[PDB]
């Protein structure tokens, strides 16, 4: 969801790992 909103994409990366 963050990743596709404009917002931070900080919980993407810790989704993948770091």
């Amino acid at each position: 969801v963050f990743a596709s909103l404009p917002g931070i994409i900080f919980t993407r990366s810790q989704k993948e790992g770091l």
